[PDB]
């Protein structure tokens, strides 16, 4: 019935270490992927990331941050941006039966998972493993750690859903406002960044390999020559709230989500069917009376998948699409971060009024015709904007943000 | 504002590789606790387990099972058994938008993330590694491994929250009804059992040591000589179903869900809080018009666990306690398919008319005075169970089930 509104964000990536940074790059064009001397030394063949280029230590209190993997420090430094951009008090959001965090990652912590299992096969078994791994490599790590800090007492758990997962906990927390359940729901997600989860992607060929000696061009959405995305890592958190409480707190407000697509392909495992696309942005778009003026697009920079999402926009828009990029070709894929970051990304463009570029075209895809995929930053006033999350199992989902 | 039932359900536990073994393991107090070697063998003190006594050699299509680690394996067969039951053709569930699949892990799989690695750091590197690991090893498996090949066009995602993942599962698939968004969603998960994860547990003590000669003492919940969990694997899934639908295709209804609580503790990463478990039974129950008649109990076979829950339980009900068993001193826990396994072990009660016991009590904790511990199989008409899940992590979920 309620109607939720983001009125707080934080972020933690590869193009800036909170807002103020992220909307520069956003405006520059500017590539956050660097050469990677950890992936190099792993024996994988893609060599470039999307690093967090924040020094994260000191920044978390010592029994706090000891239950963490990256994926939890990243989503928590962001929260904690998010819950200061809000002007929420812990008064009024802690210890709250109200407020809920829905926030996942899409590995867990790899890292700490292959930690353990290294530890306990040396001599010291047991007491080599400690008594951490647990929290820092559950696939729940994310929420948990978080939770119990912030001091949440409504929902908290961890969606996963590969590329989509911070999408659907946004999605899944507009659902805890509109049951009226919550009044806040912050919702979002982290990744850690380590070879011990990248070469798992390299192995099935989805990394880029070919651009190593020039990182900030191997990220290229929708270019001729694309050959893979590049992965990376970093967090990101919303507030999501009711709008009436949101009002009578005189919160500032981002945008309403007003719509929340999330479908199924039911057909292939690691390739788009198209089908799953369209039926999840017809979805998101089912009662919204106004035109989209921006897509953020899935768009990982891969051979098969950029051009399926550009057929299912088609689909959708028939003769009236929306102007598009791909922030991908600057940031890299964050996997499990990459539905927050991407809103955090969108909602960014619609306050401020731009367009961010879709960098690294040299050559534009056959299957791009006809669209307006942008590629020079653009002052635009913007008012209803688009977000597609494509997740490997074919699971979708869109989110709609409008001006209020 | 629409209501949820269950319609059919599916099950592989350390008691049972399907209702039938379960329903009469239920009646019989019997242990699914075996001697292990592989955790002998890892190092850990813990050489106990709830396995799954199932050979599933060739019960899976090459080229879907090529995809899947244990957990998935698990929640596939239970899958299975649950379409079976609800009586649902492929004609009905498959390539339909409004039937979904929310189904989980508390780890995802540590074994192949460690396989991963592993792989890596050996002579083939990536040829090893292979191009099955993400999505056996991604925090979404479950979901991902199943949508697919059970062609699924609805909802799709994973929840993961350690001891409660499953019940959250089947709490938002609820959610999804109610929302009217959904006619069916598969709700459910799955653990597997290995040493990779088991040690990490034995490295914060939580485990069962003391009782390794004697595997089936182990699980003991509320017993005062109990020291720790039995870890366990396998897989659950209930159908949980729009009520009209339901009606409208003759589908056997086994009870409605008209209770889901979800809160979090905020407090002690460590211990369970007591009060965020409360506050999950009181949401459960809230607008409930009858009694709880039987309970289901978190409780796990830990020192402090058991005792929070049950100072928990003493509070919420006061002097009118319901009939309790810990279905745990039986099955061990399985962590992710917990909460969907005691789901099921709790409709079975609900339909067959009994009360399972809780097993193993010697000496029954002294905080369980004034409580209906039930350590007999006793024959008796339920109409309203409740199932409590409460979450490493300070994540909780209850459900509360009632004939129709
Ligand atoms: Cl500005
Ligand atoms: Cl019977």
């Amino acid at each position: 019935m309620k109607r939720a509104v983001i009125t707080g964000l934080g972020i933690v990536s590869s193009i800036g270490n909170n807002q103020q940074e992220v909307l520069a790059s956003l405006r520059e064009g500017r590539s956050g992927i660097t050469f990677s001397q950890e992936l190099k030394d792993s024996g994988m063949r893609s060599h470039v990331w999307g690093n967090v280029k924040l020094d994260t230590t000191g920044l978390i209190d010592r029994k706090v941050v000891r239950f963490m993997s990256d994926a939890s420090i990243y989503a928590f430094l962001s929260m904690e941006q998010a819950i200061a951009d809000a002007g929420l008090s812990p008064e009024a959001y802690q210890n709250n039966p109200r407020v809920g965090l829905i926030a996942g990652s899409g590995g867990g912590s790899p890292r700490f998972q292959v930690f353990g299992a290294d530890a306990m096969r040396g001599p010291r078994g047991l007491k080599a493993v400690g008594p951490y791994v647990v929290t820092k490599a559950m696939a729940s790590g994310v929420s948990a750690c978080l939770a119990t800090p912030f001091k949440i007492h409504g929902v908290n758990y961890s969606i996963s859903s590969a590329c989509a997962t911070s999408a659907h906990c946004i999605g899944n927390a507009v659902e805890q406002i509109q049951l009226g359940k919550q009044d806040i729901v912050f919702a979002g997600g982290g990744e850690e960044l380590c070879w011990e989860m990248a070469c798992e992607f390299d192995a099935m060929g989805a990394l880029s390999t070919k651009y190593n000696d020039t990182p900030e061009k191997a990220s290229r959405t929708y270019d001729a020559h694309r050959d893979g995305f590049v992965i990376a890592g970093g967090g990101g958190m919303v507030v999501v709230e009711e709008l009436e409480h949101a009002l009578a707190r005189g919160a500032h407000i981002y945008a309403e989500i007003v719509g929340y697509g999330a479908t199924s392909d039911g057909a292939d495992m690691v390739a788009p069917s198209g089908e799953g696309a369209v039926r999840c942005m017809k979805m998101a778009m089912h009662g919204v009376d106004t035109p989209i003026d921006y897509l953020n697009s899935h768009g990982t920079s891969t051979p098969v998948g950029d051009v399926k999402e550009l057929a299912a926009i088609r689909e959708v828009f028939g003769d009236k699409s929306p102007a598009i990029s791909a922030t991908k070709a600057m940031t890299g894929h964050s996997l499990g971060a990459a539905g927050v970051q991407e809103a955090i990304y969108s909602l960014l463009m619609l306050e401020h009024g731009f367009i961010a570029p879709s960098i690294n075209i040299e050559e534009l895809d056959e299957q791009a015709a006809g669209l307006n995929i942008v590629t020079e930053t653009t002052d635009r006033e913007l008012t209803t904007v688009m977000s597609n999350s494509f997740g490997f199992g074919g699971t979708n989902a869109t989110l709609v943000m409008r001006k209020l």
